[PDB]
């Protein structure tokens, strides 16, 4: 095909171990999630992959995944672009709550509504939320307008602010012939995959991208995939 | 008063900093990594905040920057890499230790090279073990034939670092962005010589310490208002 695109979803984070909603909270990789990134990078190295530019979020679990991959493939010198638009979905007032606290506060009916819905956001992160200043007042978002900084996001919102970055900053690089690597999060990568494959809301909500595994797209000159997404790795890792 | 921080990377693998590592892409040793960690810890303790970072395309500098950004919880910062901040290219001497250099070229010529601002070492030729490793490296593929060195005098190194400083770094400083630069002894010499207006002989005796944040406070014309200072505990300072 004319073009080749590689995605990688970061692995386990510190708060995954606590089954707490991270969202825009900047949780680091757990040691196991770091090892996952190292295995994904080794897969890219064994296949001889070369990139020309990298994109990631402003969250360290994705950035550290990217760093680990670049180290493994000896491409630490590549240009790297970070954007809040590739951030994980913003889970609003659920941020910092674990599974039990969420079910206790909201009930299983409401939690199922949020789980299955494309466009119903969770409650907003209010100024009295324990992570309100930690996230909403972080200087890394100082250049966002009022309408850009979310208090909460549905998946629709997340995809809606990821796709402008895809269209305006990544697509031109791909059509410039640059080999792109994107290291980001489940829901922002969902936005990209939905656009690439023309998936429905139903189909994108049942899509669970594997973590720490390079996801390879072969694209024609209009950035239409010519075959299903492929996973790189040894036989066992790919099967799972 | 603008604040500018420089950091020079520490020790590289296989004693290569004592072997004219130059443009060979040597990684940090564990000790050089630990040095970078201590420097980042010093910056964290002092509460330093940056808005943009500049580094070379050499992994010992890049990894130093990464270690510092990790220690100060600023991994989200924009990072710009450029070959123009690379270490001096030591030509045919790259990879040789002191004794091997003296055996190959004689003590007289080595003293001349050591003391000279404008005399380059001999060029890296196709028989050098690093020749294709460096000159055909993909990261330099956009460089024109006149830009990719086979060797550099100190004058050459400073001459190709300063255009990046002027065109890319200075405008950031003048917008009020707090700049961090992680690079190498001789490219940082280029910056310091431009900042302080040093003579060739002065810059040639200046040996910046490794792994230590180097802090400049500049006036509105980017002139230092005071001497460079070092962050850290009292003994290391
Ligand atoms: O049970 C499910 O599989 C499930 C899956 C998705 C969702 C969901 C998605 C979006 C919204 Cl806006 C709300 C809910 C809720 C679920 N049910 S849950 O018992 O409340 C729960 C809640 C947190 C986690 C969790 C959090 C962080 C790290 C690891 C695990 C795991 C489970
Ligand atoms: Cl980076």
């Amino acid at each position: 095909a004319a073009y080749k695109l590689v995605l990688i979803r970061h692995g386990e984070s510190a708060w995954n171990l606590e089954n707490r909603f991270s969202g825009w909270y900047d949780a680091d990789l757990s040691p196991a999630g770091h090892e996952e990134a190292k295995r994904g990078g080794q897969a890219l190295r064994d296949a001889g992959y070369e990139f020309d530019i990298c994109f990631t979020s402003v969250q360290k679990r994705a950035i550290r995944t990217l760093w680990t991959v670049l180290d493994a493939i000896d491409q630490m010198w590549l240009p790297v672009v970070r954007t809040w638009r590739l951030n994980e979905r913003h889970y609003g007032g659920l941020t910092g709550l674990n599974k039990a606290e969420t079910a206790a506060k909201h009930g299983e009916a409401q939690v199922k509504i949020w789980r299955r819905s494309y466009d119903v956001p969770p409650p907003p992160m209010e100024p009295d939320h324990p992570f309100y200043s930690n996230i909403s007042k972080d200087r890394r978002y100082a250049d966002l307008t009022e309408d850009q900084l979310p208090s909460c996001e549905s998946l629709k919102d997340t995809i809606a602010r990821a796709l402008p970055f895809w269209n305006e900053e990544i697509v031109p690089q791909i059509k410039e012939g640059k080999r792109v690597l994107i290291a980001a999060h489940g829901n922002s990568l969902r936005g990209i995959v939905k656009h690439l494959e023309g998936l429905s809301e139903e189909a994108i909500m049942e899509l669970n991208l594997p973590t720490g595994i390079p996801i390879v797209y072969e694209l024609d000159k209009n950035l239409k995939p010519i075959k299903p997404m492929q996973f790189l790795g040894d036989e066992e890792t790919v099967r799972k």
